[PDB]
């Protein structure tokens, strides 16, 4: 069942947010379980400072100083938006929509053959967008991954990473 | 469908704890939503001072200043052994229980004819054990993979619920 499997994701989450580790790490291995437990790939964990410039940028894998590597990745345009309106934002085929350029597209891994589905949720502290978490899938015959449930499942996950995450802050600020 | 009700019931919990509000606001908002909709009944959230103060208890439909009545509903020994422990309790038999006394069990609505099951779980934070969620209820014949999936549960309440107290706390 997937709402067992996601289930469990979630159970495995909260035990990864409650140990004690570098930020980077916490989020490093929560986008690592979308991928390898709901099969949520090129999950990222994009942090803003409060003028929008980057704070911190962390996918599946990341090494120290790798957030650049991850920052490439993010269709800017779809970004701005959600970070603009608090809004989720979804796009079935990244190769054909609006909001995706051409290099979008690339850096998301989709072209005219392989159909690419992007979904991203904001992150907030306090009503305000502190940044995204993100995540794609690739629609071949998988299984038939619902978005709304994609939605409801990361927007949860964003909640819990913007308590994690003003934790953080709260901490370094004193 | 068990693990969609419980999907939705952990989502709105993380609402809950990410918007803000007074902390024993939000942690009754997680109990009333554990009893009313997942029943999971009679829950109480105990976070203990640095000392072992007793400092908060709020459970099902706190009202202001009302922790002593709800601290009084707990066995303490048992608390004192989550505590310590940092693992579950589940005491499927208060009555029958060796970390409850006669008064504990009867505290908990326990007689001679009812009886009552305790499920105690650890609040950590940074390592240690600051308090305990516990839920109880008229005991039932519920498998042991739903008593195992209820402890997998509260536990991950539990979880967030630490991050939540440790974010009050700085």
């Amino acid at each position: 069942p997937l709402s067992d499997i996601a289930l469990t994701g979630i159970f495995e989450i909260s035990k990864i947010l409650t140990s004690p580790a570098r930020l980077e790490i916490t989020l490093a291995n929560v986008v690592n379980l979308l991928q390898s437990f709901l099969q949520m790939r090129n999950g990222v964990v994009s942090l803003l400072a409060d003028d929008g410039v980057p704070d911190i940028t962390v996918g599946v894998g990341w090494n120290e100083g790798s957030d650049n590597r991850y920052r490439a990745r993010l269709p800017q345009k779809a970004i701005d938006q959600i970070v603009a309106t608090a809004v989720p934002l979804v796009a079935d085929n990244v190769s054909a929509h609006p909001m995706f350029t051409a290099a979008d597209a690339m850096a998301l891994g989709a072209t005219d053959e392989i159909r690419v589905s992007f979904i991203g949720v904001p992150i907030r502290i306090d009503s305000r967008v502190v940044g995204t978490l993100s995540i794609d899938r690739v629609r071949d015959g998988r299984s038939h991954f619902r978005m709304d449930a994609d939605v409801r499942f990361l927007t949860m996950v964003a909640n819990l990473i913007g308590q994690t995450v003003k934790l953080h802050r709260v901490v370094a600020r004193d």
